[PDB]
């Protein structure tokens, strides 16, 4: 759990607005939001996790104990449950809101920071690098 | 609780040097946060109240049902136990951490926002409005 504390910085995406649209984001605002380099912060106090995300778009910052659900305001204004586990030394995020599901997974190779975003079959790659 | 909804600017700030070398805060950070001008935004979205303030010192947000313990990493970065009630019309916020407690109150003035941050004896008193 200690491999992803850090600040980095976007370097890469990929198929972020086909991703987008499947979680049903406008597309006015797919638009800004995938203009978007946010730079993802984490950090860790005793049993508690916190995900910093900042960028022109929007700010956001979730704070959470591994394996226990709690609530979630997403940057596009979704209100969702989420549960992250540390799964395969990636963690894995997973939000249910509305019947529907997407997961979103962290995990390292390298030098790099690696985020699969996905939702029905379509999947979006997002490649961090430590600031 | 619908009478907190919006932006907020600050526009007055009294005795908040002291509030902070109560809590704890070094001289550094404290001069540092002593500068900053807050955006505090509160939204609601059901049951799960919103507080998100922006400035140059630090991003943060909370989200939280009211009289239901939370668990929160302060701005000057306390892991602190978090409830907020509406006391009295106002949304009163304990925080305690290392057997100390300090009271957040959060109130409505006129076509004010008024914020009364009190640490054993001192208080500070923080006056946003509309943005
Ligand atoms: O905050 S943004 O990226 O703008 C964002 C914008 C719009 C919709 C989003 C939906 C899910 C996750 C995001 N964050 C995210 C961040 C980094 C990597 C993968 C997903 C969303
Ligand atoms: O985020 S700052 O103001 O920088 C902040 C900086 C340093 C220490 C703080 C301690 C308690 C509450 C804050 N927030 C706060 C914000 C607006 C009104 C009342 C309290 C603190
Ligand atoms: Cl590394």
């Amino acid at each position: 759990c200690d491999a992803f504390v850090g600040t980095w910085k976007l370097v890469s995406s990929e198929n972020f607005d086909d991703y987008m649209k499947e979680v049903g984001v406008g597309f006015a605002t797919r638009k800004v939001a995938g203009m978007a380099k946010p730079n993802m912060i984490i950090s860790v106090n005793g049993d508690l996790v916190t995900i910093r995300s900042e960028s022109t778009f929007k700010n956001t910052e979730i704070s959470f104990k591994l394996g226990v659900e709690f609530d979630e305001i997403t940057a596009d204004d979704r209100k969702v449950k989420s549960i992250i586990t540390l799964d395969g030394g990636a963690l894995v995020q997973v939000q249910k809101w509305d019947g529907k599901s997407t997961t979103i997974k962290r995990k390292r190779d390298g030098d790099k920071l690696v985020v699969e975003c996905v939702m029905k079959g379509v999947t979006s790659t997002r490649v961090y690098e430590r600031a």
